[PDB]
DNA sequence: GCACGTACGCAGTTCGCG
DNA sequence: CGCGAACTGCG
């Protein structure tokens, strides 16, 4: 397969490198025939003579137009006459792109901000991660000595553990008599020994957890400080820390650094994203953690280092086990977008969609729209459109509830009505599809750009969901659930891409249509099931709704539901279909987006309640869960009152564990761009002054202390919470946590 | 040479001023 | 001393 692609400079000309593992042997191919290029639109062909004269300087070397060739392409389906401008080195584009654009004759330039290595993959039709070639993996993690005030990566590395399919081992420079701990005295020698291990085993993939920000970055700093040649790559090169905005990423030429952190953050939604929490969510088994306070104590006292080695070994052990199950999922993702696994595992869903559209646009000789300037980006972010339909739920308890839901509503709407930028208000067509309310017209004579690509993703989701029923192993069922969720988010992102301010194929009118279509279908289906079939819709949210026949029994409501499904699906066009997504005995609808139902097997499923929100303490989630259990199962309202009263008694008496009193919250911005400072923002700003880097996406876990005033002023991180010194604000967790989450069931 | 991180709608908490 | 803005996370 094709692992990755980059380019070096030989005699001032770029040389594309293709890292590939063909027939079980590493190989690097060299292509020196690819030339940088980008298009330009001119008012008159006679101005091409005054365009080749435009020059620019790039550190002494003057940048000139190598060659020029007029090509005929298409822009959103209509033909266009553009001039292709060739260049010597890729870096010549960023130096002359702005000079060529501002020419009074040049209308606009196109495809000027495309990386060379990634332009080679699209133009040459090369697709990475394809081919029956198994990849050798090797996970590794490091243990560090951190002190309050010490700059990051300034302390020594205590242990360097690694794990592959052949077991897990730990390397340290302090005598530990454990069968898996190999002891060698120098930290440098530890690094150098780790260098021999990787070079000897020669893994194709290097799996880490947050290694781009800690494990591999810490190792790279010891490289430049201790003066070591960490030739870890297959070309004799050393790891390179690359910048991606605020975060950084480590690259190892010839190999693939698979950082599982960005992968898990896009696949699983957990309150906290620690390695011990991800292991519990995937494999369903607990993982013990050794904090830095105990690692620093074991290093100084010398006692207990065996347990520290057990933590480092387990760190690499679970990292390989998690990587062995999540790498194939990302390989499939890389095969769809057609980009290296390195870039795909660290890219957002919006970027993945754009990189796939850029490849398909080249396959169809379609000149790609260019990203918006800062002005248009701000203009797109300020504008919006009406979302989905939401109906105020009927209050009270209801019995014999059915949940009818549309099958991929928004994606199906795009394919059925050919909602795409190239088809929006296209003139000269024979058949059109008008969007409700919004009125946007879409050509249906030819398949749209986006609709022609969304069909396959929908089929894949129904295939994965089909194996979920045919799977008996719980581990394979959850892994398949992750795959179908990944396909749902990716497909739905195609819709969200229309509203993405940074999207090349930005189309608000396309996004307005998908919602207008969905709002019309759900509102008409609700009216049809009520007027014709006599159903009573209780709750409705976009693609689905909760309905029932008030006085009918369970057997009647279920049959009439399947009857209405065949009646409405026959009247629905194309891929538009409504599904029977489960029956429920009794249900409770608190408010909008928040409800709770119970099925035949007495399994209570909730939606939008505080039980699944990470910003609510577990003592509140546990109390709310037992209240729903006392109401939906037993139906004893007085029993729930005694439950919340028993919880408050334990809280006031300080009898609840501190682990059950943690509140997780995410830092979605930079600590400098926060208009208001909340509890989690105040704790983050305090950790930023202590050396901890609180970057966007960090989950803040704090505990409210017993005090008077602002909650943020009495908020302390969970790590520094000692029950001997600190005492939590029992009155806060009673009045502002346990009571409110359960008070909304007042009936 | 880039990634500037898919969309809207909404319940609900924290804070701050009156 | 209720309310509005800022903020998060859910569906
Ligand atoms: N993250 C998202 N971003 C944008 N649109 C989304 C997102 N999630 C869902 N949508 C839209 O929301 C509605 C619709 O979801 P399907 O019908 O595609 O998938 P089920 O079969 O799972 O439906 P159920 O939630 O179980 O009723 C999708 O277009
Ligand atoms: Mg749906």
């Amino acid at each position: 397969m094709i692992l990755d692609t980059d380019y070096i400079t030989e005699d001032g000309k770029p040389v594309i490198r293709i890292f590939k593992k063909e027939n079980g042997e590493f190989k690097i191919e060299y292509d020196r025939t690819f030339e940088p290029y980008f298009y330009a639109l001119l008012k008159d062909d006679s101005a091409i003579e005054e365009v080749k004269k435009i020059t620019a300087e790039r550190h002494g070397t003057v940048v000139t137009v190598k060659r020029v060739e007029k090509v005929q392409k298409k822009f959103l389906g209509r033909p266009v006459e553009v001039w292709k401008l060739y260049f010597t080195h890729p870096q010549d584009v960023p130096a002359i792109r702005d000079r060529i654009r501002a020419h009074p004759a040049v209308v606009d330039i196109y495809e000027y901000d495309i990386p060379f290595a990634k332009r080679y993959l699209i133009d040459k039709g090369l697709i990475p991660m394809e081919g029956d070639e198994e990849l050798t993996m090797l996970a590794f993690a490091i243990a560090t000595l951190y002190h309050e005030g010490e700059e990051f990566a300034e302390g020594p590395i205590l242990m360097i553990s690694y794990a592959d399919e052949e077991g897990a081992r730990v390397i340290t420079w302090k005598n530990v008599d454990l069968p898996y701990v190999d002891v060698v005295s120098t930290e440098r020698e530890m690094i150098k020994r780790f260098l021999r291990v990787v070079k000897e085993k020669d893994p194709d993939v290097l799996i880490t957890y947050n290694g781009d920000n800690f494990d591999f970055a810490y190792l790279k700093k010891r490289c430049e400080k201790l003066g070591i040649n960490f030739a870890l790559g297959r070309d004799g090169s050393e790891p390179k820390i690359q910048r991606m905005g605020d975060r950084f990423a480590v690259e190892v030429k010839g190999r693939i650094h698979f950082d599982l952190y960005p992968v898990i953050r896009r696949t699983i939604n957990l309150p906290t994203y620690t390695l011990e929490a991800v292991y519990e969510a995937v494999f369903g088994k607990p993982k013990e953690k050794v904090y830095a306070e105990e690692i620093a104590q074991a290093w100084e006292t010398g006692e207990g280092l065996e347990r520290v080695a057990r933590y480092s070994m387990e760190d690499a052990k679970v990292t390989y086990e998690l990587g062995k199950e999540f790498l194939p999922m990302e390989a499939q993702l890389s095969r769809l977008v057609g980009q290296p696994l390195w870039d795909v595992s660290r890219s957002s869903t919006g970027n993945l969609v754009e990189w796939y559209l850029l490849r398909k646009a080249y396959e169809r000789n379609e000149l790609a729209p260019n990203k918006p300037d800062e002005r248009e980006y701000e203009r797109r972010l300020r504008e919006s459109y009406a979302g989905g339909y939401v109906k105020e739920p009927e209050k009270g308890l209801w019995e014999n509830i059915v949940y009818l839901d549309f099958r991929s509503l928004y994606p199906s709407i795009i394919i059925t009505h050919n909602v795409s930028p190239d088809t929006l208000n296209r003139e000269g067509c024979k058949e059109y599809d008008v969007a409700p309310q919004v009125g946007h017209r879409f050509c249906k004579d030819f398949p749209g750009f986006i609709p022609s690509l969304l069909g396959d993703l929908l089929e894949e989701r129904q295939k994965i969901k089909r194996k979920m029923k045919a799977t008996v192993d719980p581990l394979e069922k959850k892994l398949l659930d992750y795959r179908q969720r990944r396909i749902k988010i990716l497909a739905s992102s195609y819709y969200g891409y229309y509203g993405y301010a940074r999207a090349r194929w930005y189309c608000k009118e396309c996004a307005e249509s998908v919602t207008a279509w969905g709002r019309q279908y759900i509102e008409t289906t609700i009216r049809e099931i009520e007027e014709k079939f006599g159903f009573k819709v209780l709750y409705a949210d976009t693609d689905g709704f909760f309905a029932t026949i008030p006085g009918a029994d369970a057997e009647t409501v279920k049959k009439k539901a399947k009857e209405f499904l065949d009646y409405i699906n026959a009247k629905l066009p194309g891929l538009l279909e409504l599904e029977y997504e489960g029956f429920y005995k009794r249900g409770f609808f608190v408010t909008k987006k928040k409800y709770a139902v119970i099925d035949e097997e007495d399994k209570i499923t909730t939606g939008g309640l505080e039980i699944v929100r990470r910003d609510w303490s577990e003592i509140a989630k546990e109390t709310q869960a037992r209240v729903l259990e006392a109401l939906l199962k037993d139906g004893d309202v007085e029993k729930a009152v005694r439950i919340v009263k028993e919880v408050t008694e334990k809280l006031s008496k300080y009898e609840v564990p501190p682990e059950k009193l943690v509140i997780h919250e995410q830092i979605t911005r930079d600590l400098r761009d926060y208009k208001a400072t909340g509890p989690h923002v105040a704790v983050a700003k305090r950790l930023a002054a202590r050396g901890v880097k609180i970057r966007p996406g960090t989950v803040i876990s704090y505990i409210v202390l017993k005090g008077s005033g602002r909650i943020g002023d009495r908020a302390i991180p969970f790590d520094e919470f000692d029950p001997a010194k600190h005492k939590y604000d029992a009155e806060y967790y009673i009045e502002n946590q346990v009571l409110p989450a359960v008070e909304r069931i007042l009936r």
